[PDB]
């Protein structure tokens, strides 16, 4: 059976951390939904690209569990699934069944305030490093991607390939991802 | 002055593609135009993620000039360039005037079928190079990025953002695009 990602796509997320997920995911056979923090409308990302989200996110709650849950980052949108309820409703959920938990740049920092995989090791952007480790209930790595047990994290746009690549891996194993990898030309 | 940017989004465009370059050169400060090829509507990229362009290309063009029109690939939208009298005006204008044409992975073959540039070294996907060589109009490279005077062109999704930063280098310096890059968290 086909594995399952849900993307959760905020008002100010960063468009790369959205799209570059979705599209190697989908590569990889992956089906993924793009669901809309506020609703199902279009979302203006954080350098002002508009994309249409495929469900709602109320929508797509009823269609879970997913095998990932995908947090993207830019600061705001990072702050807007932070202060979210229906996060940290799915995120809860998704630690409690053992369920991949994905997120990219200041995405980690929504894990912290969801309370969410405390004592993990977790990477960040450098700038989001203090938000994140603010009263210490994670260890810091200076990883591209850093992937502890269901806690996968990593730092940036330009790290963006290997964070898709990762969830791939853990989600359909190395081949599958070596494969989707090729043709990307990637260095 | 800012500079401006073009870049025409077509249906089956690669979405990374089409949202790196945009996003990096917005980090640069350019005013950059998503211009869709089909008309105001949202666009259904080749990876299923829906962007809402900025603009038509139709209102776009009066807007002109750009000091650079970006073509993304996709094989679909790039065939999508390639057979469109719109895109072909608006290139050998471009041309005419010595402004900066970039083009990636499948995007180099609209240059092709509008006769654009020919002689110059250029690269392409892997898998377009044969389809860019027809008639050895172009000498052939498989640097990850190559410019040759006002065509800059590229290979993948996984050489967009060396694509991109080419592009700021070319219109706003090597310490725009140095200060852009550092935050990317790039290898
Ligand atoms: C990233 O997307 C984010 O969440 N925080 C941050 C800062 C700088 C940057 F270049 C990207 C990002
Ligand atoms: C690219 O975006 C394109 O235009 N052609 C092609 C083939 C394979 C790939 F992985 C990306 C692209
Ligand atoms: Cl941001
Ligand atoms: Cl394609």
């Amino acid at each position: 059976a086909s594995k399952r990602a849900l993307v959760i796509l905020a008002k100010g997320a960063e468009e790369m951390e959205t799209v570059i997920p979705v599209d190697v995911m989908r590569r990889a056979g992956i089906k993924v939904t793009v669901a809309g923090l506020a609703g199902k409308d279009p979302v203006q990302c954080s350098r002002d690209v508009v994309i249409c989200p495929d469900a709602s996110l109320e929508d797509a709650k009823k269609e879970g569990p997913y095998d990932v849950v995908v947090l993207p980052g830019g600061n705001l949108g990072a702050q807007n699934l932070s202060e979210s309820a229906a996060v940290k409703e799915i995120l809860k959920e998704q630690e409690n069944r053992k369920g991949l938990i994905a997120a990219i740049c200041a995405g980690p920092t929504a894990l912290l305030a969801h309370e969410i995989g405390f004592g993990s090791k977790v990477t960040t952007h450098p700038l989001a490093k203090d938000k994140m480790m603010n009263g210490g209930h994670y260890t810091y790595s200076e990883n591209r991607v850093e992937k502890d047990g269901l806690i996968l994290t990593s730092r940036g746009p330009g790290t963006s390939f290997e964070f898709a690549l990762a969830i791939v891996e853990a989600l359909n194993g190395k081949e599958v991802a070596a494969q989707v990898k090729a043709p990307l030309v990637l260095k």
